[PDB]
């Protein structure tokens, strides 16, 4: 483990998300994992400003965004100009927890 | 970091076995608590089994008082009441497989 | 953590998969986790030769195969004669990341 950021983000509708970013070295490979939790429900996209460390981490993904599975539906996390966006495929009465990762050489 | 790791096997009347692992981790200002669940068995109704006091204690700590958990074929809710662990499922599962549920807190 | 193998595997349609195998000891219990990532899409099964360490890890599962949930669908990983197979329930336009684990005494 060469990194562990955690932070809580909030929009003005009141929704809170906690994120954890983690980096791990495995010989030739690196793993980067995003962890997300919210107790809230969500109907539209979630937008909130992120710290520079998180924005930096989130930009590193090879696809420029993080496909993430929650118990009730699927989201895409991306960052743009220090604004974090989580878009969802369907409205979620509760978000819950999920993670998204990639492995790289 | 890791300030806790309980693991146990629980069993019901039919003979359905679940293994659980509870984990706590400290991340500066934040704590993460993760429940991991595995069963090779299929499940049609709810799974009820007695849990150790450490596990019951861990499971009760959740801000919603229950653990929403995704398995490969369906969704479950884990809760504890009076030292009885209950896993309720949205649909019957021919195989449970593995899943995790966590939360982050300040 | 008593083990961490990671490798990249590749098939004839251009699809690359990264796998990480992990073993952890927890007092009386062991946990074995497979992690899988691919940025590619996948229509049929994914077949690729694996290292001996990975074949060995994958054979250890009590069911002889790993049921694994990806954001858009479900897969079964198994190994036979050092050939890794990932079968899918539906075609996946993108595979993303997932893990599968078991606990044992």
């Amino acid at each position: 483990t060469s990194l562990d950021i955690a932070e809580e983000l909030q929009n003005d509708k009141g929704v809170s998300f906690a994120f954890q970013a983690r980096e791990e070295e495995l010989g030739a490979f690196t793993k980067r994992t995003l962890f997300a939790y919210s107790g809230d429900g969500l109907t539209g996209p979630f937008k909130a400003p992120a710290s520079a460390e998180l924005s930096s981490f989130l930009t590193a993904h090879p696809k420029g965004r993080w496909l993430i599975a929650f118990p009730l539906g699927t989201g895409i996390v991306s960052v743009d100009e220090g604004i974090l966006t989580l878009e969802i495929s369907r409205s979620l009465p509760e978000v819950g927890s999920g993670s998204s990762f990639y492995l790289t050489e």
